[PDB]
This record gives C-alpha cells, structure tokens and sequence, in this order.
C-alpha cells in the first residue's frame, strides 16, 4: 500500500465517487470506502469556507488543474508538517478540481479525469509517501484513525 498503484487507485476511486460513476466489479476497498467518507466531509467544508475563492477560478484543462493543485499544495504544506488531516485534504481538493473541470473544460474529454488521479498520486507519493509508511500506511495508519468507531 506504500506503492504508487495503491495511491492511484485511491485517488481514482475518490474521483469516481465525486463524479457519481462507480465501477461495477466488486467495488472499492474498505480503505477507499473509509476515505471517500472523510474526504467528502472535508470537501463540503472547503467548498463552504472557500466559496468566494473557488467561484473565481476557471479550470479549462488538466494542465490548468495541475497548476492550481500545486499552488494549493504549496500553501497546505508550507510549514513542512504532515498529518492524516492534510492527506485527506489533498483528496478533497482533487474532488473540487474535477467538479470545476467537468463544468469548465475546453475540450470535454472523458479520459482527462484519470490524469488528475495520476498527478494526485504522484504528489502524495513524492511528498508524503515516506511519512505515510512510517505512520502505518493506509491499512494500519489511515483506516485505524478514520474507520467508524
Ligand atoms: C481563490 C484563491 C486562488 O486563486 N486559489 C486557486 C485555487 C486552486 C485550487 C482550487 Cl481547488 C481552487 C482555487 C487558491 C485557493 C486555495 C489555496 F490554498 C491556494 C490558492
């Protein structure tokens, strides 16, 4: 679960959850199901608290979304501290960007949404991957902290 493949699937699962397009074969993992729950809760909070801010930007391509996402990541982790709450926050932001991109993309390609999932997993992997592993990974760190009590 420290690998890219795992984090990519978590980011793509979150996207399909936001887009209301779930895959039929089996469904998401307990880990993804716990994540979609806590990340959606955060996303709605960020949507309300950042209302004015969001309604001003225009996400017209995957490249425009990569830039906005990097900008948000730059200010989310500027103090250098990582915690599960901030990791959940990354997922919430890709959800905000996919909603905006569905609404404002110049060439509405359906194969662009999986590119968001790619640069989200790349960011998580390269910038928080080590912290995640040392804190228990997804199945012994994230789930144990956020699964229903
Ligand atoms: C409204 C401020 C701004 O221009 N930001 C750009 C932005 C990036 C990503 C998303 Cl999902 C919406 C808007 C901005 C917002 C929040 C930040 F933490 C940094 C930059």
């Amino acid at each position: 679960d420290c690998e890219f493949g795992y984090i990519y699937r978590l980011a793509q699962d979150y996207l399909q959850c936001v887009l209301q397009i779930p895959q039929p074969g089996s469904g998401p993992s307990k880990t993804s199901r716990v994540l979609q729950n806590v990340a959606f809760s955060v996303q709605k909070e960020v949507e309300k608290n950042l209302k004015s801010c969001l309604d001003n930007v225009n996400v017209v391509s995957v490249d425009t979304a990569r830039t906005l996402f990097n900008q948000v990541m730059e200010k989310e982790f500027e103090d250098g501290i990582i915690n599960w709450g901030r990791i959940v926050t990354i997922f919430a932001f890709e959800g905000i960007l996919i909603k905006k991109l569905l609404r404002q993309q110049i060439a509405p390609d359906v194969d662009t949404y999986k590119e968001i999932s790619y640069f989200v997993a790349e960011f998580i992997m390269n910038n928080t991957g080590e912290w995640i592993r040392q804190n228990g990974g997804w199945e012994n760190g994230f789930v144990k902290k956020f699964e229903p009590k």
